[PDB]
């Protein structure tokens, strides 16, 4: 994400990053997030999201 915003000039709107607690809404946005199919990130983006509900449902 930091690569991304480098190359889109979005630099300065990286370091500028706070919190929107609400961890109900935090499962909600995770749960909802779509998996991409082509790229590399397919696998990645779904095992973040596997790992990050099974640490919250944890917590």
């Amino acid at each position: 994400i930091h690569i991304c915003l480098i190359k889109n000039g979005m630099d300065h709107m990286y370091h500028s990053f706070d919190v929107p607690i609400n961890w109900v809404m935090f499962r909600e946005f995770i749960n909802s997030l779509p998996g991409t199919d082509i790229p590399p990130w397919n696998v990645m983006t779904e095992n973040f999201k596997k790992k990050c509900i099974a640490l919250i449902n944890s917590k």
